[PDB]
């Protein structure tokens, strides 16, 4: 088989390329205005409407406390709402303010520039593969 | 056009990367070692005494959690600090018996997570998903 050498691992190569892209996701988009768990969690209450933090959580894919804490933080910034479930007065809805719209809206371009870049010289056809093989390994 | 995040590449490499190290934590539990400390000491082994210019270019962690991940192993006893006698601004890095013993105990673990984090891609796939995680990292 010939020694272990982890520099080879799918496992680091995934760390290294996330590392990367975040460097890169933080170099376009400045950390200050708005983080990738904060776009994208804007993101999806614009794509869905009135979500909950179920719905949040299975959109997003990040764990409920730390959407629960960016929910916090952006309730903060009137960029989220937090109404009353129309059906579970005891349960939470989060909807998307104007402003948050309007956040979404401004760096949704950026986003898009930070996807570009991070593919670097990837083909076409590569770059169909990567997101395809990423999302494919992403389930049981 | 509309932007979907759930189809961009970074939500994508953030999704399978979080698998993995829930896989990795999963096999190899926090208490014995984590990922950060198990690279550094495959390091050490790999490349016999290392200075922190070279546990870095082969660990691909930033030097300052490098030096964090050097304290907490030297800490329990798994590698030791001797100072090069060729300089005084150079720290010396090597392993000790405990942490070969852990790496190797450690191996055919790594080894069964990196085969539970392939999942079901067959091996063209994976052979695919190296190449592109390796090129994509070089520009
Ligand atoms: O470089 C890393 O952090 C790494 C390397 C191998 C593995 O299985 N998981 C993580
Ligand atoms: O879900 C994330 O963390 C994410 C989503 C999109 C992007 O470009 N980068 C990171």
């Amino acid at each position: 088989p010939g020694p272990y050498h982890f520099s080879e691992q799918v496992g680091h190569l995934l760390r290294r390329a996330y590392q990367r892209h975040v460097a890169i996701f933080q170099q376009t988009i400045p950390d200050s205005k708005l983080t990738a768990a904060q776009f994208v969690v804007l993101c999806a209450l614009r794509d869905q409407g009135a979500c909950s933090l179920v719905d949040v959580v299975k959109a997003t894919a990040i764990d409920q406390a730390t959407v629960r804490g960016v929910i916090e933080r952006l309730k903060a910034r009137k960029l989220l709402a937090v109404s009353h479930d129309p059906a579970d007065r005891r349960k939470v809805l989060v909807t998307l303010t104007p402003d948050g719209r309007a956040l979404v809206e401004e760096m949704v371009p950026f986003a898009e520039q930070i996807t570009q870049s991070t593919f670097g010289g990837l083909n076409p056809a590569e770059r169909v593969a990567i997101v395809y093989l990423l999302r494919k390994m992403s389930d049981a």
